[PDB]
């Protein structure tokens, strides 16, 4: 809904989403979504995600998804209406995106999803791109892995010319409609092939607001090889606009830089990984601050 | 509608048009509109926006939609017809814009909304953008609560991969709709998503008059950077264009310069706004002319 | 229609076609179509306007809309039949342009609109452009009053950020309809935002048409600033065909060149104008010549 | 149809096709297909012509539109099937261009259509374009004149912003369609404006062929002057592959080159036109021959 | 269908493809597929072409239009499933093509057409093509006679703007259908309006394969002179990929070269070929080895 | 389906993903999922593949479509559900790709095909492809016969202009479901006229996948000459993100260079293999590794 402020409400405002990542518990707001998702009503449509043509699918609190659901009116605390109706399989009427508030208030934040290494993560669409010989899938799985922590970390699988690996985009949304209802850690292996169909644009431009608002993460691997500046600027928008943090190879190899969006008008934080292969390609981060907007492109320019 | 002068009448309106920058009460055409809504009979259209699709949803005075309206005719001063019809949600006869008119002979200003820190601010849409550190959001959040004054201002939050960012073009022309029926002043944080669909198009080609119209402003943040002449010269063309007044950063950290279309016709302003940083990223913009076409193009050079 | 010549007959309408721009009376072209469109029956159709979607609205002489009107056949003198068909406010069957004949056998002219400073200015469709500091809007209504003399001139405003300007494409082509069909003087304040749906493009290749064969002027500020050579080019290409007169600013501020088509088959014109401002940026025209297509090719250059 | 050769009959065919074009009577074929087609059934359709949608009007022998033609057979000579059949104003079955025989055995000639000042022409389509100063609307009715000899020429005007210049595409055909029918010489003012939708497309690669096969000549300007290499290859194609002869100014104001296609698999021929001004440029040709396919491309050169 | 193979059967396929060209009787497989065409039931659907807008029209042995076909379903050796349905005049069911199996297993051959000057000649498609002045109409109707031989070859004309031309493309594939059904070798008059609607692009992908299955030859000229990449490339790809034959001109007037493709997985086969000119541009052919990729590549860059 | 992992489950994963193609039996997988296909109930659904248009065509476990199939949901260990339903011949409901689970938690495999001449070879696609003299047709057979081993292999021939060749997506789409139904080796010859219809771009990007779930090897030869970056980089994408395997050719006529992807997140191998031509253009393969993601750009630089 829309906000209103004057200095002191602002000011609160910024105090508040300054914590959200700095200070907060990691994990936190995942566990009060995670909350405020299993007392919905029963059957009540919770998220929508689009389909490749544009449509939008619909799930409620247990990823099942909802074919039919009667016109059904709520009005927000700003006054505005949403309206939510399902018929066919498909949304007649409501948006995509979360279709119950998890945020209130507190909006425009990078919720702390958790802290590995002595570095805090944000929630959110994590990029982990480059040019380079440093592999991304392998550290897309470890960086999922240390992230989940105590907790194991979800894969959905699409776009890639190996068994078992789904290629249809109505089947990727709906995976991942059904991670980000049930897990913190998220890793979606191949962001390659939505980068384009109504869908594929939708999914770019939510993601990132979808994860950040349910507290958890999504860490994907984007590919930037391809000397069509058609694509490659995609890959350049994707992780300059959609992305909360961007992990991106340098030119040590099993070196890689992280940048964060700390929240709405902060900093953003870098740090950078040592990383090392063990059997089976299996790579593990090793463990033992803020920039510019110049620093940033600087690093973008590492995509051509 | 269509006005008729001759040379008396035209050297009044410029007159007039003069006044409505220069010596009006600021912020006294917005108080002017809003009692021009508050005649209207109950449940007559007021406002048209686009969605997506490019159908247009319409609104009544007090920023509810309406669904069903029986076609309705008006016949204006200079003889042209509006006939206002909505079905299932959607316009079936009208157009976009403001559906009553809140202007009358009283066109082409640039009605100030606001004064702050011994300068005139124009109603209407600015944009804020530029190439360099200097900071967008925090700038447009200072703008807004400064020419907010003694009122809060609202803020329309879309498209970015933060918590609660509403990512949906179609609920974004309703938060949009609404915020102008009911304030003065308005932020937007990211217009860089609407930069293109139908309606896309449609909302950068009519927000500033229809705020501008109003007596609102609009504050919307746009990074120019992306390498994509393709882009780059939308944004350009929307900065040049689209904008009633246009902050831009420069070459020196945390200064902008303030580019003010002041009517029709009449000559743009320039003046230049020094800022700091307090804490968790709050800025304040420090308190204690005419510029030709060629300074224009030159400011705009710097997008690139 | 269509017409047949021979050296006598081709001879005379040439003669015809240079009389109607150099030795008529100012002005009484202008005055004989009103006296064509008065003596049409009521109800009957006299012009047709393509609307965004490419479909077309209706008027009668009142410069009202027909909104349904049972099939009619007329058969012309070369033998071709017109056919209007109006249903459910669109037309069904006719053609874009004059609906009832207002020329004859004499086509192919640029009616001599108005004599100011020395200089005959030709009806039909006039663009102001050029790159540079000389305003645009300011020369448009100057040349809007003196071309008007004792007349009023017609102000149709479209596509600007500033208070009660419509930007809706459909009600900016009801603006027009009416502003030709009841006026020898019109000024378009943008036909930027023209500048593609199919009608615009109907538009730019229609209004010189429609202007000329009525005897009217309209005058239309189109700013070439914009380095998209898919938009520069269309700028050129409408000022150098879709235009009648063309108003292009020079290296000297203030000095504009007029380049005016005098007829079909015959040489342009050009001559240079003056021009200071007043209080409130009111522009006056100071008061007290065949050029080749080179020349016009050079001018066109300006635009880049 | 399709049609069967031998040595024999392939060297008879070239024989004759050269003839249609050196020593046949100018003038002769188009009195030849005059005949056949007044002996046509009356109502029968005998052209079909693209309107802008793609869609074809259809026509009989007297230039009057055919709106209902319940289907009808006719077995060709090949053993092909031609079926007919109009509703609702438009072709239901059929094809666009001529639909009934007018050539039987005798195709792929380039039928001469008037001899003047020594030089033959071919009928078919005469594309008048170049760059420079020399005038191509004065040089097209001149063409028509002369070409015309002891017959009045038909004008059709199309797309110039000038009085009573007909702009709707579909208007243009019916036109065009009329003139073939019952004209020898016809001028084209304009082919600029179809320079795109369906219907233009199908007119610049129809044109050329009906009027051979009728044995008329359609004379068209078309100025290429607009560095848009999306358009100007537009021209040179359309004056390369859809024009039967081609008539373009030189370096020598006044000057013009004529490059004729004399038939199927023939040489091209070239002579140059002297011409000069009278009275309201009102244009005289003066009056008192192989070129290779390299010295046609270097001639295509001149419009860029 | 498709085919299995191991080291003995594939061995087998390669020497009976290479037979095919080298040692069979000239013109005899053309024989064989007309048997199989003539022992095909009466009124059953032999071959399906693409119109226009992408759909098909289909074909009986006797080259009739099909209107009405009921569903039928016909089981293959591979056990692929073909099923057939005309409805209203256009392929309900069915694939383009041949729909009758001409070739078993004998599949990727260039069955050799003719013999002429002691060169062997492989049916398919040839493209006559290539820059410089050795005309390509009189060359493809030279070697349609020569190859015809004791036979006449048919002449499929279309879009050249000449006496009795068909432009229209549907009437257009209605020719080429009844040629291949029909005659052994065919010359079609020019390809340059095809090089695009769905139709077109299915018939440069089509016509090589169809022919080559009949045992026919297409011989069609297609000019690259045009400076648009855009073309000048579909033209290369054209000559490239989807011709059998490949016959263009040289720096010497009245030079060609011809390089055919003998058949899958076989050598391209390069002779010279001298003509020259007797009355009335009639050409004839003088009468009194392999190649590589590369070799291949310099011949195609010869069309820029 | 997605699936969970914590260090543990990972590392198993890693584990059984190296032995799939490391150290699993040669063609061990493909015979697993035929045991799987022929174990489904008859009737079921078990493989759906897009056609040209985007829709999707269904097989049953004998490669036979199903045309009728009413809507039955299944549930995934994961919590998905899959519905399938066929209607009128298409897919109304499900996805595209194998519609039975072929391969649980081992997903992410390059499944090893075949063994020979000392090296495994993967499952999934393999492009053949580069620029240069050497024959891409030779060596997709040439492999087909050597992967095959003691079996025969399948051969798809689309869209080459030589005889029996089918030129037509749909037919293709039916044989390739067919080839990978029932055969381990399978050779596809052209890519090329894929390479764009939703079909084509669905075949493009599901095909590795699809193959590698079955352990059948789909080889596929494309051409990369043709200078348009727009095809050439289509080329360059398939052959790096849409090949489980990679052969092309290199500066030594002869010679190829094969780079293997050998699961996910694992390293990529390279080999070379010396060929040499029999009679009949047979090739043979001479019988008697790990890279970087730098060396894989640089061999992909060679088709430009
Ligand atoms: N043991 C290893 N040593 C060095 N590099 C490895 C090792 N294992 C895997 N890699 C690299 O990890 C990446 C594998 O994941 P893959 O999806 O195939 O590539 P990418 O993520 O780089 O697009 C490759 O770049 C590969 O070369
Ligand atoms: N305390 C600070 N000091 C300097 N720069 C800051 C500070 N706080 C925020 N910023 C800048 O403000 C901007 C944050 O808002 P954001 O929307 O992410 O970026 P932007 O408006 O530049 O596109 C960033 O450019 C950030 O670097
Ligand atoms: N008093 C003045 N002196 C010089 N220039 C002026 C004066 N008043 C207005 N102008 C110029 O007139 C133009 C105002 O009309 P506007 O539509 O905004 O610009 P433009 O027509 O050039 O696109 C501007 O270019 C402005 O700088
Ligand atoms: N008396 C004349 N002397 C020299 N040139 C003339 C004369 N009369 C007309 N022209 C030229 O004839 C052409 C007029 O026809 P028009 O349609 O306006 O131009 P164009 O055919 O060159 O596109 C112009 O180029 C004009 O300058
Ligand atoms: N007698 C001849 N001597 C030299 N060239 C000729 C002769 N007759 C015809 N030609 C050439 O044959 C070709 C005619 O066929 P056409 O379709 O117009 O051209 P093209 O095949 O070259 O595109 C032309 O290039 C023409 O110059
Ligand atoms: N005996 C041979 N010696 C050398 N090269 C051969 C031999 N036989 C066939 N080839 C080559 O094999 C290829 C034939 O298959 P084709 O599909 O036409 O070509 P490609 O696969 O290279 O596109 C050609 O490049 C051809 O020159």
């Amino acid at each position: 809904m829309i906000h209103l402020y004057d200095a002191k409400s602002f000011a609160k405002l910024r105090a508040a989403q300054y914590a959200a990542f700095h200070t907060d518990a990691p994990g936190s707001w995942f566990d009060h979504t995670s909350g405020v998702l299993e007392s919905v009503e029963d059957g009540t449509p919770v998220l929508a995600i689009g389909v490749e043509s544009g449509d939008a699918i619909v799930f409620d609190k247990n990823a099942q998804r909802i074919v039919a659901y009667k016109e059904k009116s709520v009005k927000a605390e700003d006054g505005s209406v949403s309206v939510v109706q399902v018929e066919n399989g498909f949304m007649k009427q409501g948006h995509r995106g979360w279709l119950v508030d998890l945020t209130g208030e507190l909006v425009g934040c990078s919720p702390v999803v958790a802290e590995f290494g002595g570095h805090r993560y944000a929630s959110g669409m994590v990029i982990v791109t480059g040019k380079g010989n440093s592999g991304k899938t392998p550290l897309v799985h470890a960086l999922g892995e240390a992230l989940g922590g105590k907790d194991k970390y979800a894969t959905v699988r699409f776009g890639e010319p190996l068994s078992g690996y789904n290629t249809d985009f109505n089947v990727f949304v709906d995976d991942i409609a059904r991670a980000m209802l049930q897990h913190r850690v998220i890793v979606i292996d191949s962001l390659k092939n939505v980068i384009i169909s109504r869908g594929a644009f939708d999914l770019l431009s939510d993601i990132g607001a979808m994860a950040a608002s349910r507290g958890c993460v999504v860490i994907a691997s984007l590919n930037p090889t391809s000397n069509d500046d058609k694509i490659v600027e995609l890959v350049k928008e994707a992780s300059r606009s959609n992305s909360t943090s961007l992990v991106i190879s340098t030119d040590v190899d099993g070196e890689w830089q992280v940048l964060t969006r700390t929240g709405e008008g902060l900093q953003r934080l870098t740090h950078t990984l040592q990383t090392s292969y063990g059997e089976h390609s299996v790579l593990t981060i090793h463990t033992s601050q803020a920039s510019g907007k110049a620093i940033q492109t600087v690093i973008k320019n590492d995509e051509l």
